This record gives C-alpha cells, structure tokens and sequence, in this order.
C-alpha cells in the first residue's frame, strides 16, 4: 500500500521469487503487510509465464516459505509505481539501468539486494547451473538483505 519492492533476477524464477517470498514473509511476521507492495519481475524474457524452478521451491519448502509466483518480465510501469527495485548482479543492475533511461517516471531506486548484507556478499550469483548448495546460499543472502532492507532503505 504505501510503500513498495520488486525484486529482480534474470528469469523471474528463482532469486527474486525467493527474494520476494521471504520479504513478503518478513513484513507479514511483523504484522506490517498491509502496509507493502511486494513483487518480483525478470529482466529477459526467457521464462515469462513459468513458476519458480522447483529447485529453488525445494530449499523454500525446507524453510517453510511457501513461494508462488508467475514469472513476468520487467515492464515501463514499473519504474514509475515501486519505490524500490532491488536486483542480484551487476548484468541485471545494468539492463534495469538502461530501461529506465527510457521511461519519463523513474520513483524506483534501482540497487543491488546484496549492497543491504552486513556480511558484504554484494552479488547474489544465479545458482541455474549450481547445486542444492548454491540454492541455500541465495537463500540465505535474500535473508540477510531482505531483513537489512527492511530496517532501514538506502
Ligand atoms: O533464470 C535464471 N537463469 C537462467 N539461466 C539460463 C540459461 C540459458 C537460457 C536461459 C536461462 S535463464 C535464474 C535461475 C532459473 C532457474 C533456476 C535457478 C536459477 S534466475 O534469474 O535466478 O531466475
């Protein structure tokens, strides 16, 4: 409601549906839901329409964080309605950079999710051709960062 986060990874299917999950997750323990837009958004077009990969569900599930989402691709509008648009490398900070060049309204601060880690892991790496142990570790950044970002936006 008033304030708002899209998270953003390449696909939409993984890092920023967790980022979004366990942000959504966050403000809900805290009784504050009522008061966040929480989303996620791609910034390619290669899985639009998809829900996350099941190996990022699996990890989810363990730390029961129930995760749905359908996968969508950054749009023009979304510069202009989110207060904060926070992604997970710097391929995605860049792409996200040049799009909103090409809008009139840009409210969104664009960052890196990783820039809000106390432990200054700044990149939050795509685990596609990882292991289960790659999939914990984005877990675990989008935790630490999503709890930082919480308490207190840059
Ligand atoms: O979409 C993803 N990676 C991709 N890798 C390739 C490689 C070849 C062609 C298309 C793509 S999209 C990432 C991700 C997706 C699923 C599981 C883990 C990570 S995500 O950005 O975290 O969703």
């Amino acid at each position: 409601a008033t304030k708002s986060v899209l998270f953003v990874c390449l696909g939409n299917i993984c890092r920023s549906p967790i980022a979004e999950a366990v942000f959504r997750k966050l403000v809900t323990d805290q009784n504050i839901s009522e008061n966040w837009r929480v989303d996620s958004a791609a910034t390619s077009g290669y899985e639009i329409g998809n829900p996350p990969d099941y190996r990022g569900q699996s990890c989810m599930k363990r730390h029961g964080i129930p995760m749905s989402h359908v996968a969508r691709q950054i749009t023009k509008e979304d510069f202009a309605t989110f207060d904060y648009i926070l992604c997970m490398d710097e391929s995605n900070l860049r792409d996200l950079n040049r799009k909103s060049n090409q809008v009139k309204t840009c409210k969104a601060k664009i960052e890196l999710l990783g820039s809000y880690d106390p432990q200054k892991q700044l990149i939050i790496e795509d685990p596609y051709y990882g292991n289960d142990s790659d999939f914990e570790t984005v877990y675990q950044q989008c935790v630490r960062c999503c709890r930082a970002f919480l308490e207190k936006a840059h």
